[PDB]
């Protein structure tokens, strides 16, 4: 089962590189890590379970954070969840948003203050664990996780997105998503 020790942190060459694309249809073995990712999500937010297997709770997983180069990408938003292969977004939003309270990461064991702008809508397609595709449009809070987790198939970073000059400067015009 997936714990925090499965987790590799900042500093991990893998976290940085771009992940590479997964055969269709799904082997068996990328279906079972997508199982065992989507597990440990929900284990990281059941309160009881998080204690017992003292997990930091967390909304989205890639592969890449297992030291698994492979562009598969786990949510489980509180809705949305579901194990994306494959995922790519198709087209986006003019219109940004950012999370209130910034962004953390499972990989990351340091706070990083500052807002983290991305795009507010985004259609993204993507094969499920059977290999049959999806065309979703996701918004708000969900499409912050997502684009949170695709940007780490392509090795980047929250962090890398924070205005290290003026870290809650707020372009004219972004929205706020206060959880
Ligand atoms: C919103 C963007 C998606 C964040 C995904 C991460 C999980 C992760 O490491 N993904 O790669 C998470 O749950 N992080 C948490 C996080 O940043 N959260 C949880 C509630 C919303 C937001 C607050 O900043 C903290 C607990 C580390
Ligand atoms: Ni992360």
């Amino acid at each position: 089962m997936i714990t925090m020790k499965d987790i590799i942190r900042e500093g991990n060459p893998t976290l940085r590189a771009v992940a590479e694309e997964v055969p269709v249809p799904i082997t068996e073995e990328d279906r079972q890590l997508g199982e065992d990712m989507l597990t440990f999500l929900k284990n990281s937010q059941d309160p009881v379970k998080a204690e017992e297997l003292q997990l930091r709770g967390g909304v989205g997983l890639a592969a890449p954070q297992l030291d698994i180069s492979k562009r598969i990408i786990a949510v489980h938003v509180p809705s949305l969840s579901t194990v994306m292969y494959n995922p790519k977004i198709l087209s986006h939003s003019v219109q940004d948003v950012c999370l209130g309270e910034g962004e953390g990461c499972l990989s990351v064991d340091r706070d990083v203050p500052g807002y983290v702008v991305r795009h507010n809508k985004i259609t993204v397609s993507y094969f499920d664990m059977a290999g049959e595709k999806h065309k979703v449009r996701l918004k708000n809070y969900e499409a912050i996780v997502v684009q949170h987790e695709i940007d780490h198939i392509n090795g980047i970073m929250f962090y890398d997105h924070i205005n290290k000059e003026n870290p809650f400067a707020l372009k004219e015009g972004v929205l706020v998503i206060e959880l």
